[PDB]
């Protein structure tokens, strides 16, 4: 029972999730402004994360807190609208132009 | 005997965890108070341990220790039916509204 | 030579738990502790449990942690033979008994 | 079921991407000249971001910005054609010179 | 062609290696005393590092470079039968006490 | 569809390659001096990197650039001569003496 497994990473974002009032720990735990909803993605490959941000700032009104290229992270804030908005994006352009698997919007 | 794998996060929680009573040397090794019971959470993908956080404070009356994204980790203190409150509110917001596999709540 | 999507999570087990009963002083001196008394050594993962195992090992006999890591998933105690055996069979009983996880057996060198 | 993997890495190129005008948050995040197209390689194994960095140098007159062998990504920035051209020849190498699996050129 | 997969560590030593006059650069890159043969053990879980450095101090007469618990190496010198003997003290201990996957003893 | 696997490191050399007229960006980036064609190695277990160098050095007149036994790389600088002789006495030594799966010498 022991097999050879060359790994590479696969191509999906794994959340697309939106805090829409974070309590002041998260503010804090983030070293973020303490206003407006977040924005959190997860994607593989890790470099997909320039990307998304790129697509995020594009797409809406939004303050990119980080770009995250080592762990495949994107956080950014801004009103509720303008957080889904970025995320729909996200999620739009990596599912019908790049055929990556995508997880639905997530709200909180 | 030789396989490419296309590696992505999978959405679990694997610890749902209360330290009723935790020793001294816990709460030194941790920086905590030394005082509560510990409320500690294991999450994949590791951008979830903000949304635990926010669900955590939110639903009963907690002590952030830490929120890592890096590691997937929360953990948190507390009196034991506030970390237990808060543990229970992370494991079905992550079931019913995120789709993610769940460990039960575990005590020690 | 295909390929499949395989979505990581960590597993839950105990991969080593073990006792050296009189470690040279190399290996007190590349660890930092106190030059005297067994090592009790634990692996586990999820790498959070390290803090659980601690507790559970604290919860006997006169024990000093050297190191409580939830970053690489690993717990260090020094004490008598027989304080690190027995702080190392309750994390064994606990995380199999009551966590439901795949352990090894006390290991002694 | 209980199986050994032994990990090593596999061969691939999982994204060749370029961000035809992005937006000043993307410059300022990478610490790069605010002008140019952004060029996105990911790599495994990360060793061959060495490799990518000097094909894409000597394919067209673009600007390195970073070649990071710890993750396997290359980013270089210029004109949207030669961004272009030093992606396609990164390809074009690794598919015929080296067997590596490869991914299309993306735009954004 | 999609997997939920536990990960855990193996428990195997993967080299049990002994350079018998290693080269200027070598012992440069290492920071270590330009004097005797260089024994370099690759285990796993990493935190077993420990238990093959306290193994090969007991068997023979090393001088330990480096115990690393979080990479799972180890590196010692001394000369080519000291440095063969703690190996092969390893390799016996780690197979028929400890029930692990071993390699042969290598040497360059 | 879940299966515990049991993670080891396999045994092979995954890059062995030339590049024999790097462009000045690349020297740069990597610090090393203006002159000379490249070496670089990928290796698993990560611990044979220091293998490598040692048997790299013995085999021709190279300047190692860097041994990373935390990645598994090898970097080296000389003739492009000597650094083919390096990368083929590494794949040689690598393949007949230690069984590792080799992959070919390429050239850039």
């Amino acid at each position: 029972d022991r097999i050879i497994q060359e790994s590479v990473p696969g191509k999906q974002i794994t959340l697309a999730h939106v805090i829409a009032a974070p309590i002041e720990a998260v503010y804090e735990a983030l070293g973020v402004d303490h206003e407006g909803a977040i924005g959190v993605v997860s994607l593989t490959p890790n470099e997909t994360a320039i990307i998304a941000a790129d697509i995020a700032g594009a797409a809406a009104n939004i303050d990119i807190c980080f770009v995250d290229r080592f762990t495949g992270s994107v956080m950014f804030s801004g009103d509720i609208q303008s957080v889904e908005t970025s995320l729909e994006d996200i999620l739009e352009y990596f599912k019908n132009s790049l055929g990556f698997s995508t997880v639905p919007l997530t709200k909180s």
